[PDB]
């Protein structure tokens, strides 16, 4: 309707797939080549699904940070046949709070949807289903079962991937530039 869903749906038409593995079907970011992100709560294994083709899991990382600190975000090698485009120069430099934010899924269940969360909020410590988390974004919007992996978005920047919600208030994990280098 407006330029924050133009920048979230060029990103999600163009460096998104619906990833399966046990766990459940994912949005998964491709960020460049053959890697993507997706949160360490899918449990990725030794073979994932990509658009429902049987796809080899070349390299998977959990990410923690610096205090040995859950950060939700897996970076995986897939071996696919093509490349994503690169969008790494839309991924920010440092942790920050934000207007305007997007969150855009696309899953079976969830076909180009794209909702409006508005500011969101370095909210940094969360305990994330029991799980000590640090890097988190929040958003005060009811986010549901389905969206986890979704594209955190504002005009110009990727900045997350929607990892949780209590009910009221939805969490992503940052994506940071640092991450992809």
């Amino acid at each position: 309707m407006g330029p924050g869903f133009d920048f979230a749906q060029a990103i999600m038409k163009k460096n998104t797939v619906i990833a399966r593995t046990e766990k459940g079907e994912f949005t998964m970011l491709g960020v460049y080549d053959r890697v993507a992100v997706i949160p360490t709560h899918a449990s990725v294994g030794e073979i994932i699904y990509i658009n429902d083709v049987e796809t080899r899991v070349l390299d998977a990382c959990a990410l923690r940070d610096l205090t040995d600190t859950n950060l939700e975000i897996t970076i995986v090698k897939l071996d696919r046949n093509q490349k994503f485009r690169d969008i790494r120069h839309f991924l920010p430099r440092c942790e920050d709070d934000y207007n305007d934010a997007v969150l855009s899924v696309h899953t079976s269940k969830f076909p180009n949807m794209y909702i409006p969360v508005g500011q969101v909020t370095n909210y940094g410590f969360l305990n994330l289903g029991g799980t000590p988390t640090h890097r988190i974004l929040m958003y005060n919007f009811p986010t549901r079962a389905g969206q986890c992996g979704g594209v955190v978005t504002t005009t110009g920047k990727v900045i997350g991937i929607h990892v949780g919600g209590n009910g009221a208030q939805g969490f992503a994990a940052m994506l940071l530039h640092s991450y992809f280098t």
